[PDB]
């Protein structure tokens, strides 16, 4: 079997992509965020506090026929931008572009933070790490993937996301139409349950490429590249007026900028982020003051290719027995 659904920008910043999925019988869809750097599968639902909930599109269980509450199953999480949401589970049927997984979990918030209240666009999270990090307790759960995979005809997901634009999640097939040249496939670590790969170095705008490996996340749901201090000064030391702001929270630049490109490599090949793709936008509105789309890891404990980075590639989520990643340039 195969699926493939659009995923689209959530606003004009591309400040994360949804993709609609289907949970239940008769069909409730939802507009998930697909995270590759998380494991649990959670949706607003009819069980979660009303004054919590402000626009979201919610899953209610007893209208669907095929859902199972999974008895004395909770789950709680918490995200690196100091969000959460927590609840029980059911099992349903779950549906992403034509690829069908009957009994998977679906967890249904009792409690979500403000953030998510916040924001009206996101009706829940489909995670697309590694099943041991999944949150459900007593029995861990598996993601949507993990139940797949042995359908697919290929054990892959691939993600293809654009800038400013609509994109692609496919389960089960690379489509090779999606792409410009060859696909670099590199090592994946799954030892903190990611998908966690070394970078070969990095090159700022048209400068000289610096062979250094960066081990770090390809990670979807998160908007931004995070990347070790010293990198990110080099990348921001180009830009004329750009400074780190604790204020802020990161680095700012004058929104009259031209920001020059970021390349990272993928063992010998490299992929290119146009500065356009590293603008974010007034930091509040009106402001000429801008925030920078590349960002210090440091206190994160990890570095972090988001959105920024996946969007100016093809890439594969290789779950074969040996998982691996791959990228392409598009």
């Amino acid at each position: 079997s195969t699926g493939s659904a659009t995923t689209t920008p959530i606003d004009s910043l591309d400040d994360a992509y949804i993709t609609p999925v289907q949970i239940g019988t008769p069909a409730q869809t939802l507009n998930l965020d697909f995270d590759t750097g998380s494991s649990d599968l959670w949706v607003f639902s009819s069980e979660t506090t009303a004054s919590e909930v402000d626009g979201q599109t919610i899953y209610t269980p007893s209208k669907s026929t095929t859902a199972k509450l999974l008895s004395g199953a909770t789950w709680s999480i918490s995200y690196g931008d100091g969000s959460s949401s927590s609840g029980d589970v059911y099992t349903d049927t779950v549906s992403v572009g034509g690829l069908t997984v009957t009994g998977q979990a679906v967890e249904s918030a009792k409690k979500v933070s403000s953030s998510f209240t916040e924001d009206s666009t996101i009706d829940g999270l489909l995670g697309l790490a590694f099943s041991t990090l999944n949150t459900v307790s007593p029995t861990q759960q598996k993601t949507f993937f993990d139940n797949a995979k042995a359908s697919l005809d290929s054990p892959v997901f691939t993600a293809d996301l654009g800038y400013h634009a609509p994109g692609t999640y496919n389960f089960g097939f690379i489509d090779t139409t999606a792409y410009t040249g060859s696909i670099t496939y590199t090592a994946v670590s799954t030892k903190q349950g990611f998908w966690e790969w070394t970078s070969t170095g990095y090159a700022v705008g048209s400068g000289t490429f610096k062979s250094t490996s960066i081990d770090g996340i390809a990670d979807t749901g998160t908007t931004l590249l995070y990347l070790p201090a010293t990198v990110v000064s080099a990348y921001w030391a180009q830009v004329s007026g750009a400074k780190s702001s604790s204020s802020v929270g990161g680095y700012v630049f004058p929104c009259s900028a031209t920001l020059p490109s970021f390349t990272f490599g993928v063992g010998s090949a490299r992929i290119v982020i146009p500065g356009d793709y590293i603008d974010f936008g007034p930091i509040s509105t009106g402001s000429s003051s801008c925030f920078g789309g590349i960002q210090s890891s440091a206190g994160i404990g990890i570095n972090i290719f988001g959105d920024v980075a996946l969007k100016a590639a093809f890439v594969v989520f290789n779950g074969a027995t040996t998982p691996t990643l791959g990228f392409a340039s598009k």
